[PDB]
């Protein structure tokens, strides 16, 4: 398996609603989780593994046998919190890049589970901060789109290194560019 890095367009591509809840789905859930623990992270969205489906795995503790193992298919934010908290974020698809993004502190979420059943879970604190990072991905939103103009300028150069690496492995000009904003 592999980790799709910015600027790969898969990270931007539209993401397919999931209709079937079979064994294949559980296997892919399993793999995401195990990629999350391998890479020491607290969540992961399907596009990050090269699949454009509305799928996201999630453990608030980000440690094996700790926290919980949350699966959310076809999620949607029923609402965001009025209060905004800043906080420092990194993302797997942007190796070694860290910086601040300010977000609603809490969220009401509606998703389905791995079986088919439709639930409605409310999140705050670090879980709601992670959920939101991951759900953006589900929408093709990457955390630097959430960053201030000032925060973006610190990481401009490191984002570029990724564009150039992408250009080096593919030959194709980068399909998107931090300088564009
Ligand atoms: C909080 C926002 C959710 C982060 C998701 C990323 C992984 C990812 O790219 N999901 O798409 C992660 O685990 N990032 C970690 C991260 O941002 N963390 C880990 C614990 C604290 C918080 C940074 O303050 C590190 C390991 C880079
Ligand atoms: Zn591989
Ligand atoms: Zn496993
Ligand atoms: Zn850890
Ligand atoms: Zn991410
Ligand atoms: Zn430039």
């Amino acid at each position: 398996m592999e980790i799709v890095e910015y600027p790969d367009p898969i990270l931007r591509a539209k993401n397919k609603r999931i209709d079937i809840f079979d064994e294949n789905l559980k296997n892919l859930v399993d793999a995401m989780f195990d990629v999350m623990y391998k890479t020491d992270q607290i969540g992961l969205s399907a596009p990050q593994v090269g699949l454009n489906v509305q799928l996201m795995v999630f453990n608030p503790a980000g440690e094996p046998g700790e926290g919980k193992e949350i699966v959310l298919v076809n999620p949607k934010i029923k609402k965001y919190s009025d209060k905004l908290v800043p906080f420092d974020e990194g993302c797997l698809s942007f190796p070694g890049i860290y910086a601040e993004v300010v977000r609603p502190q809490s969220v009401k979420i509606d998703a389905r589970d791995i079986t088919g059943e439709r639930f409605s879970i409310s999140l705050s604190r670090l879980p709601a901060r992670i959920f939101q990072h991951e759900y953006d991905h589900l929408e093709g939103v990457l955390f630097f789109d959430r960053m201030t103009d000032q925060v973006l300028d610190s990481i401009r150069e490191e984002l570029e290194a990724l564009e150039k690496k992408y250009e080096e492995k593919t030959g194709l000009p980068s399909p998107e560019r931090v300088e564009a904003r």
